[PDB]
């Protein structure tokens, strides 16, 4: 059981290259729009503490390049909504599928498509964690590269790329620019709040190591709901409620264990330790996995 | 470090399903020819010991179902190379894009495109492991789906899904049809060899972790690389050959450490284990990621 990005092709499609003086990153070309963070508008001095309303009105539309490919696109007009850039371009994207965006919650995962000058370069599935952040792998270059999920040809576009926190771990805003979290677009070290851990989605990890044939962690002891949550929120995981169990009845019942059993097992594994053995080939609890996530494999 | 598939979109491109019957796997259409594993052309009652040879006598080009979504392509001749069947069609693929036939060896690790009835649902990385199985998501209808990795717009082509083994592990082919491993396309349960650990990738890991400044496993011993695998083969490590010391090049360049040096660092490792400490935050050594693999992740 490993983790599974969508088929990135339809995103391929719209990644191009907008340039600022030296500033250079990626965009998402929409039909005649280009998305992009807005720090591209500034320079190594504006990073800072940049007042982005002032850079903007200081710009013209021919102080901003984007490339597909090759070919230049002609900026026609130029907006900011939060903290993205919409750039009018004159012509249409023929490959933009079609889309939606949508702010996900924290728990939901999505697929990363990595890009480098307007090239996508990876794939790889994230979560959105409960502090906001994203354990995503970006470089210098990296931002506007988007996240995503796809349902029946239709790409759901989740999360724009705009920067890295000294912990290691990444920062960025939905399509219509607004943060996920406390975070804000200027060069400087922040830090994310306690980072806890998606209790749903290690449950779900649990029934599909129970699926592949491992079970054990599996016990006979029981829990309620109320008394799982306590020692939960001892160990910084997130609290599961009562529509967490419901969305856990497929597993459950394709399983034969009960939601809160599983919970008596995690509160176990919790308590003493996994003891040198592994799940899943894994010597830490796993909670990038959604239900439907472990569904789509199992 | 994460697993990071390449960009799957020239490789969806490329995807069609190929029916015979009732059974519809997964085919590759590059150019005007379609690739695809020669099991479509079996019944159930077939497939315990199938005559290939035989079967393929009784197929006519108008038996071959091709499609392209819901749009038929019509075939024009028909070859098996291998346990692939090549099916020529009227119409060259516009989409098809810069590619190659490669045979990858044990270690190395790729992207595969789950597909079913021609439609792509997952990309994900496999590492082809040295009894010449892979660990992927692999269901009812994926045969047909490939692996494959991408090297500046061209993409090298490498595996072909064939069959399950009883482990729940992978098998299959090249795209000329050439199993991987002593595996043959029938139904039935066959074994994989023991399975042992990818040494170069574990090196690759121990590169990586000194490129991030995590070096407190580094001795000021040497050793030769046979007696390295002479006692790695007794630690269930896979030894070293020359390539693996040839792809450890460029990490061995950027780090100053010599592959020998880092192979005596490995062999006190698995001497004296770990000691509670860690290696990039992990007890455990990690055999997945290639030399090359540490490299994109680094830059």
């Amino acid at each position: 059981f490993r983790k599974m990005a969508f088929p990135s092709g339809k995103v391929e499609g719209c990644m191009v290259q907008v340039t600022c003086g030296t500033t250079t990153l990626n965009g998402l070309w929409l039909d005649d729009v280009v998305y992009c963070p807005r720090h591209v508008i500034c320079t190594s001095e504006d990073m800072l503490n940049p007042n982005y309303e002032d850079l903007l009105i200081r710009k013209s539309n021919h102080n901003f390049l984007v490339q597909a490919g090759n070919v230049q696109l002609r900026v026609i007009g130029h907006s900011m909504q939060n903290c993205v850039l919409k750039l009018k371009v004159d012509t249409a994207n023929p490959k933009t599928p079609k889309y939606k965006f949508v702010r996900i919650q924290p728990g939901q995962t999505f697929s990363v498509l990595a890009c480098y000058n307007g090239s996508p370069s990876g794939v790889y599935q994230c979560a959105m964690r409960p502090n906001f952040t994203i354990k995503g792998s970006f470089l210098n270059g990296s931002c506007g590269s988007v996240g995503f999920n796809i349902d029946y040809d239709c790409v759901s576009f989740c999360y724009m790329h705009h920067m890295e926190l000294p912990t290691g771990v990444h920062a960025g805003t939905d399509l219509e620019g607004n943060f996920y979290g406390p975070f804000v677009d200027r060069q400087t070290a922040q830090a994310a709040g306690t980072d806890t851990t998606i209790t749903v989605n290690v449950l779900a990890w649990l029934y599909a190591a129970v699926i592949n044939g491992d079970r054990w962690f599996l016990n006979r002891f029981t829990t309620t709901l109320n008394d799982f949550n306590l020692v939960a929120m001892k160990y910084n995981y997130e609290p599961l409620t009562q529509d967490h169990v419901d969305i856990l009845g497929p597993l459950s019942a394709q399983t034969g264990i009960a939601v809160l059993d599983m919970c008596a097992s995690l509160k176990e594994l919790l308590q003493n330790g996994m003891n040198g053995r592994t799940i899943l080939g894994s010597a830490l609890l796993e909670d990038e996995f959604t239900p439907f996530d472990v569904v789509r494999q199992c």
